[PDB]
């Protein structure tokens, strides 16, 4: 008997094209159907019972909030049904990590909700889509999967929406979450599961999105040598509700970056102080303006804050979640 | 007979005194003068005859464009000087890859030009400034250092300022070129070279600033999902020469980011796409807007532009640049 | 109100004292006594009240199976005790990895067992013990710290033993997990824990050995081009029970290597594939001789191992160990 | 026009063919021939002019030093050739940095060698092979990469055969130098070279084996707890003319070690310390028996050592070698 599993497909180079083979580079992304991609490896219909289900076609770059709020409903909506056992979200690599962070805090079920993508297109020499698709389906399909939070798959890795990160622009091997790890492996068409997250998520989560159509807006500013006051007043004239800074070292803070997060503060914005560095912990100082990321990046603190948002303005709440999500 | 280095300081938490040993996040960043942190290593004098010029003391997210003008200017004027065979920079980890690759293509001499800093302050238990600046002064001294650009050291590391980069917020083991590696290492009191930086610096760039006070203006915009069009106008507004794009991926842009980059490109503007992911190539699009930064990170693409800026407006120059340095 | 923490001292470079603060690469491990090492980073008493027993004196290139039979004996009695909350044992880098992770399978306890160590000694120049042992005793006193496996704190970071290894000869950072990352991370004088291993241990482990003054013998074979049969022959000859072998590649075999295994085999040996690489799974292959190692590396492979013979030559019984421990 | 390149085939995965496309462990290595290869991947007859030679068709577990100096022979002659611009080896993955090392230090030219590999088989979904080998071929007949060493080349990286190894079982990117970086990377049909290696290789080397036919005996030894004396008395008395101990942390030797070292030592067997953790600098201990790796881990050490044989057993010119090839 086997499992039932939804391939719910939303563009991605995982779906793009080019005229050639030798062409990984500007081609189109989000260009192939979702039964084309199963039908091009279809060794996963021995895995699974799959249906493929269209929801969108582009590159991932173009991926939006508003989308991706839409995409956890229909997950949540799937995973509520006796006949889903798990779901499949092909992706765009470019921003898939935000898209898989909101639905482990968003999506109501122990049900696996595998992500995949490819760095390459689909119509490359030695593309990584078909394996990491396969590797997908066993991943969703396979009981030991439940309750371990949203996945992202690629590269016979199995990464937590949390920790996994784009580490390169270009490589296969970009996804990695160098000091946490990854979930598991999958090798020889068997699983390896090695770790389970220390963090709330999924069943265990506050974050209950049912019907919503709109999300509170956060910009990402960027800290560096001579940063510009003139960016932190210019999301805040636009209708910022917070700010994410990815400061330079552990959420360092420039004389001109702390006139501007003063100035947000004052405005009833929520600044929280990230790191542009990739990785680690900024830690809390009393000293500097704002809240600080704990371990998330940039982007994934820019989605637990967008999420925050819709429960409370708080800081002191605001700074547990991101202690404890 | 032994060099004679010059210990030139700028700051930093190499430089920081905390109350108590414990204190390791929250301290005083440039608080002690350049003779305290020799006199805490007398063993210096073993390596070297060795002076200390205290240039600046601040905190490294502080360093500006301006300032790191006159600290190349400064070290040229060092290094024209036949009593000084090389010189050791002590500053803040923050932005160290920012100064350190504004003097590695600005700086007129194969005499070495070692950056050295420290993720613990001076006060800390198990500070690790002591010895990074005991192993930058072996290497600033070494006939063997003569001729491979500017150089970091730091965690028995010697990195290149064109690859190494602080890549967690708050690890000693902080700095690490993934793709690139080290160009040594030092072990046991002695030096290991690995490697040549196969680009252009120091006496084979054709930058030079000796006659320059300022440099053009050159802001960095972050790429996620629903990033914002009006960051580009008011970057634009606010009289930018170039804007560096920390894309998503391999520099892609969004509809949003795209109409941002045609409105600045109609203004003069030089838009360089790289990548917020924090390693690897991006490689040229013809179909995208602006131009592309090889393997730099969004960091080092400023202090490149901002040189390029200064020589010409041509985006085929600049892009050639951009390939060879 | 504080913890009560035995600190169990066995030697190791930690313990190391040298002729003058450079010396880093000949000194001499195991030499200070466990109220130096205390006395030395005296802020351990504000985390807890902490007693020093010094169980040996020795480097961990020296540490044998016999001796760590008996850590293992004295660390079950002293976590059987009411007013002992947890356990730090003071220990060489070389060996640590293979002490931590016998005792993570024999340990009957779920209160926190820390191993520190230092790649410095104490007496050198920005030596690391004092901060990894304040670490330690942080970690061993938390209440968030029970039943999370056998645990080694080194440079800010938590591994689990079972995953942890020293990857480098030399630097500070040698303590890695690269495919599994660390269980938490020390930042700011807080525990940031991020993973929960998935793997049997402690508690839930079959392996008790109290009682046992020797263990089977199990030695290590390296597999490289024109690897001997004779070496195979030897350790026959020799009474080995068990033998790991460091194998090229996933557990691939020459013609020497697969005839001196299946010598093993017909004379009652048991023999496990690992991978001389450092990481990664060594997968099932019904075509080679031999059990395959999971992800346990060589060293952690001949402790399980050695460890499965107390209870079993079944060669089913012992697979199914090396896939959940 | 185009550059003429040899595909000179050896075996291997790259080479291997299973029954289905789901099966990649335990399948057949070097069971296809290289017209094959070649015929699946007809895009490199855009990149050069290419002649396939059938040197073998082993797995790479199977590669001895008679063979391997029989492949340098005809390289060397290959490379002499004005008809010849470049050789890609097709090589098993397992002993490939065994292999290109030896030719890194006994191929007198500067055009390019590059040897490729694949972790999947030819008959696997997403096969890595057809892109390896393209990228192969582009590297080997680039004029930009003569004078770099001899190379391996897969998984869009360049390494150089002096630091890469095999760093994982079994992931696409198992091919990694943590310490030293990649050469250079191939990214959208271009190269981009990042580090020249800082050492000697091929035209500067003295390692001249021309009319051998056979190696000095070197064999590597474990280092752990417990481990025997007896594997050294065993050693000696099959003749070894070198023991390479993949030793304890930095080389460090337990008292069996030492006993058996110094029997060693005593029999006029040259006695060379590694590691076995995976990375870093073993350095010099006179307290210690026989010489110091340098960099080099225990499989490019033996490579090493038995070419220092061929031209002496002094144990100082062995030393001064492995500090600089």
């Amino acid at each position: 008997k086997l499992p039932n599993i939804v391939i719910l497909a939303t563009g991605g180079t995982i779906a793009g094209s080019a005229a050639t083979g030798t062409q990984t580079t500007g081609y189109k992304a989000g260009a192939l159907g979702v039964d084309t991609l199963i039908n091009a490896v279809p060794e996963v219909k021995k895995l699974a019972n799959v249906k493929g289900e269209q929801f969108s076609n582009m590159a991932s770059e173009n991926m939006t909030g508003d989308v991706v709020l839409k995409l956890s409903q229909r997950v949540n909506e799937l995973l509520a049904r006796d006949d889903v056992d798990g779901v499949v979200i092909t992706h765009g690599t470019d921003t898939v990590e935000e898209s898989a962070y909101f639905l482990h805090l968003t999506v109501k079920s122990d049900k696996p909700v595998v992500f995949v993508a490819a760095m390459r297109p689909a119509t490359a020499i030695s593309a990584d889509g078909p394996m990491n698709l396969l590797e997908a389906v066993r991943v969703a399909g396979d009981k030991q999967s439940r309750g371990r939070g949203v996945m992202v798959v690629i590269n016979d890795r199995i990464g937590s929406a949390r920790y996994i990160t784009k580490t390169n622009a270009s490589t296969l091997d970009t996804f990695r979450a160098n000091e946490e790890g990854y979930l598991g492996v999958i090798i020889g068409n068997r699983i390896y599961y090695q770790n389970r997250i220390d963090k709330l998520h999924t069943t265990r989560s506050v974050f209950d999105v049912r019907g919503l159509t709109s999300l509170p807006k956060v910009d990402i500013l960027y800290g560096y040598q001579d940063d510009p006051e003139y960016l932190y007043d210019a999301a805040i004239q636009h209708g910022v509700k917070g700010i994410v800074y990815a400061g330079m070292g552990a959420g360092s803070v420039s004389v001109r970056g702390i006139a501007g997060m003063r100035k947000a503060l004052e405005k009833g914005v929520v600044v929280m102080r990230s790191t542009r560095t990739g990785n680690g912990i900024v830690p809390p100082d009393e000293e500097l303006p704002g809240l600080v990321s704990d371990s998330l990046n940039p982007a994934h603190a820019r989605i637990l804050l967008m999420l925050a948002l819709t429960r409370t303005s708080d800081p002191k709440v605001i700074q547990e979640y991101f202690h404890t999500y």
